[PDB]
């Protein structure tokens, strides 16, 4: 066998803790290469220190291939051990019938393995429930929508800002135009969230900062005044706690704006500024060389987020700093009941840190939701003791890539579980996806306007594990191109609405929140049945949901569903290029 | 090539921080699959933030193969960045010379890959000094000395246990044996410590408890009576560290005694016992049914450490505990000077404490070392947030089990290699090594009393990049089983102690302390150059010390060495069985 493919590494996403007695086990070995895999487990001390002569390895326990991500097959088993101590090894086969144990002490002959010493094997010391992962229940049945304050409504002419722009969703906006959206208008719109079903509003920053996205913050603790104000911004999350909406704030806690308190001090007093040491400053005094495009200098003296001179960098490992941060994030948790926090470049934070706000979050909310946002793999945070998810964008994007270009649905496959395989099975549950965003081209413009591959695309990701999430204006089918173009004024014309599009959005939120977050502790499972034709499973032990994806350019012909979810074709046996059919069916 | 063999895991010992602008990056291959890599990285945000034309992926870095472990090859690159942000991906050709680019995305052709898009990569988002590794630099310069204080010296009989049995070092002890040793012995030996040449003493408990071990606590802020007091423990400290030689205490946390005060209450009060949750107790009464083996019960109602119901389990995730635990950490540092802490069975507490445990001991003393008790892999609790290093029981097992038996050397040197790339390179300058124990047969009883097999085992083990410790006595050739057999009484009758061998450790530890620990940043070769014919190499850039070990049953010729620094056999050229030779040559 391909002895090199095989690996487990303990204590890890491989192996970790479920419940007090419980834990999960994972081995990757190279794809097809194994035909088997047996668990020999149990706990260590009973080897030598029980008086029976049965031992634990004397009756392995069988793994399930659960994934493959075209380099690697993944196996997993679930155990349960009373004494909440594990030893466990691996009893691997490969194609031509040769096996083998492999352990913390590597690979060997059954017959050589040394399986009375507690050492040879590997380890999950004792189950800690205070180091595991926990997903909080109330995510599973939310569907978020998320809101650009100063694009969703205008519910107040008096606050706008100089300037603002005459409310035209048909507008091309610059990056430093206003249109006057605020708190206000969100309450005005709560009826829209509700009739379209969705169950958590995600909100970019509210607090007061100078531009018209808000992520070169001023002052954490206030409302941006051309957004609103404390008491309004309470009257906001007690009406969506009233319809059963929850609320996820936007946290800007890498860098500052150059316009804050704290940055205006650095520049009046150079190293004696009480803030100087909140930054990271190369040289005094903080300088940049101005350029014609106002977010890049090439040589600030201190760090930026990416080039930008008016992003400086906060120094999250100064104490005062972290205890800056903790009550901004205390603050608004505690004062206003805010159920979630996102996190904005979340990546370029030290873990200390937000190991230090994932304990301050649980101790006023056991489960609260921490969603960073991060690009690439983010394994390191989602362990139990930092976030809770991160935005999903490496599996909508792998999504979009699909449907969007050419791949093989293989290709589509393997990446899914490639990501799935990442990460505990819990944290999988937890991750917020959204196929676009206030940082990406809109879903329409991407589609090049056909609806029917948009709905595909939707349907598809609403399918997931993760969670979904809708960018505002993606039910009405709102175009644009990237940042700036994607925060274009809310759709509230209904002779430029989508109204099929919207009912349609509508009944897939329905299918996601009252069939597919409803199954219980189910197994999702991905089959290429053609060239790009996906047939996608998720199951439990009563009910099976199926969607079949053909984005081909032959027609699909399936067995006719008795109980038909979601179709695009009138034909329920036929599906045309692009099109797809979701139905249930009893498990038998 | 053989794609499955290929991993890299970002943030893990494969990619971690330096020092502010210095990261370390690894690749593993399969052995001898790939013939080359090079690394492409840089600040993620150059790409498309920079006016330049060059790119970062225009100039690869060459990683170096360092090690193998004979599944595996692993590569490794040090990069230095002055953003403290980087993207980066792997070049790989295989041994046809098929070349595709590695990435967190995936395995591409070069054509393909998106090296314009940052999220293409793997990332350091920001090189976080708070979160990284740090080795304390007096560690290096250090040989421990292990004393189990019942059995070094009796200075003061008048502390003696009832029963205490006359000073016999030929003795087999039995388990509840007392022999009076103290700490005022330690203090009248500490003249033959500095002659033996160690800088540093470890101590089993010292702490109040009935037995002869005293791993079950009855109370952890009082010296035990049998041993001195406080005023007698500073004086022992104190005069270590005058003599420059630093103290370790045993820290026994994952279980209390069955006498303690805490334990005492829950067996009086059951769950109202105000100590009930400091314990695992499943069913009140605490109960068990007695063996004839007092350290057996085979239903406990309580979880304790293996199945001894003398040792009832803590729970370290109350805060209750974790405040008691880490209150007698602080004391004995900070009113006693201690230098650092040993970790009895400490893969069994929860890594929440033992950050909680790592932050509290570095707010003392920056330099603390932290040496966690485990027998199997370490490498979460090696990140750099919880210990510094472990007891290096499966790295000195594998020297054990090739000077002992007849594996080759291919054998031993993959086990080498596997253990030193599952950490980072200055973890592995700080783990433990010791032979024997208190918890081992005697290095001397293993090697059947050959002594020139004893010589080279200890040799070997002291050219390793740990830091080495000898357990007393085994200076003067002392024999032992397992314990209860490995504690006999020091021996200190001169008729009975091996002279030579005392001469030649003196000579050992000098090799040690002055020419191996005093190298700059060395590399190390593990050279296999015959059957049972290893030749080891540590070289910096100026001197290169080379051991080279025939354990064959044939002789060797090597070349005339110039400058020979340590051997067994007369001839300057010939070495027989079991004979070792070191060396030291300039670098040129
Ligand atoms: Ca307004
Ligand atoms: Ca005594």
């Amino acid at each position: 066998g391909n002895l090199a493919g095989i690996m487990h590494r303990p204590d890890s996403e491989m192996a970790y803790v479920v419940n007090e007695q419980t834990v999960n086990i994972r081995l990757r070995t190279a794809k097809d290469d194994i035909v088997s895999v047996e668990l020999l487990a149990g706990d260590p001390y009973s080897l030598r220190s029980l008086p029976t002569d049965e031992k634990f390895y004397q009756v392995p326990k069988q793994m399930t291939k659960i994934m493959s991500d075209g380099i690697s097959d993944f196996w997993q088993v679930t155990v349960t051990e009373p004494k909440r101590r594990l030893a466990y090894a691996f009893l691997v086969t490969d194609m031509l019938g040769i096996q083998k144990i492999y352990s913390d002490k590597g690979f060997f002959k059954v017959a050589d393995a040394d399986l009375m010493d507690m050492n040879f094997y590997f380890r999950m010391p004792f189950f800690q429930t205070i180091d595991q992962y926990n997903a909080p229940e109330w995510v599973t049945d939310t569907v978020w929508y998320q809101i650009f304050p100063e694009r969703f409504a205008n519910g107040d002419v008096s606050n706008d800002p100089v300037g603002t722009k005459p409310w035209d969703s048909t507008d091309h906006p610059g990056r430093e135009d206003f249109y006057g959206g605020d708190l206000q208008g969100i309450l005005d719109h709560l009826d829209h969230l509700q009739e379209l079903g969705i169950s958590g509003i995600y909100l970019n920053p509210i607090f007061q900062a100078p531009s018209n996205h808000k992520y070169d913050t001023q002052d954490y603790m206030t409302v941006d005044p051309h957004f609103g104000d404390a008491k309004l911004f309470k009257q906001l999350v007690q009406a969506a706690h009233e319809r059963g909406i929850r609320v996820m704030l936007d946290a800007v806690f890498n860098h500052i704006g150059d316009k804050s308190v704290q940055w205006q001090d650095v520049l009046k007093n150079e190293q004696a500024s009480p803030y100087a040491d909140w930054f990271h400053i190369h040289q005094f005094p903080a300088t940049y060389t101005p350029t014609d495009n106002f977010e890049f200098a090439a040589d600030a003296t201190y760090d930026t987020f990416d080039y930008t001179p008016h992003m400086p960098k906060l120094n999250t490992s100064n104490p005062e700093v972290v205890d800056y941060l903790l009550n901004i994030a205390t603050y608004w948790v505690k004062e206003f009941d805010i159920d979630a926090w996102r996190l904005d470049v979340a990546n370029e934070i030290d873990h200390h840190f937000w190991r230090k706000f994932h304990d301050a979050m649980m101790a006023l909310k056991p489960d609260f939701y921490i969603l960073g946002e991060i690009w690439h793999t983010s394994q390191s945070w989602l362990v139990g003791d930092e976030f809770t998810a991160v935005m999903n964008y490496s599996y909508t994007g792998a999504i979009l890539q699909y449907f969007l270009e050419n791949e093989s649905a293989d290709a589509l496959v393997q990446k899914m579980s490639h990501q799935l395989m990442l990460y505990r099975d819990a944290t999988n549950r937890m991750m917020f996806n959204t196929v676009d965003s206030h940082d990406t081209p809109r879903l329409m413009t991407l589609a090049h306007e056909d609806k029917q591959l948009a709905k595909s695309i939707l349907t598809f990701t609403f399918m997931q594990p993760g969670v979904p999430s809708i960018y505002y204006g993606t039910e009405y089918g709102m175009t644009g191109e990237n940042d700036p173009d994607d925060r274009k004024p809310m759709v509230w014309q209904p002779e430029l609405q989508d109204h099929d599009l919207y009912d349609f959005m509508q009944k897939l939120v329905q299918v996601r929140r009252q069939v597919i977050a409803k199954l219980s502790d189910d197994k999702i499972i991905f089959d290429v049945i053609g060239e790009r034709q996906i047939r996608l499973t998720r199951e439990d032990n009563q009910t099976r949901i199926v969607g079949v994806f053909n984005n081909g350019t032959t027609d699909l012909t399936v067995a006719q569903p008795t109980s038909i979810l979601l179709k695009t074709n009138q034909s329920e046996t036929q599906l045309a290029p692009n099109d797809f059919m979701i139905w249930t069916e009893p498990v038998r």
